[PDB]
């Protein structure tokens, strides 16, 4: 008996920079190109 929430839904089309996805290419691709943050030798 272990129910209730299974927290957000999950899909296919998944950000490459964080862990971000949407019901959309569109939406994803959008949110991509909003990523601007990351400059220089910086990454891991
Ligand atoms: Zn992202």
């Amino acid at each position: 008996g272990s129910s209730g929430s299974s927290g957000a839904g999950e899909n296919p089309f998944k950000c490459s920079k964080c862990d971000r996805v949407f019901t959309q290419r569109n939406y994803l691709v959008q949110h991509e190109r909003t990523h601007a943050r990351k400059s220089g030798p910086s990454s891991g």
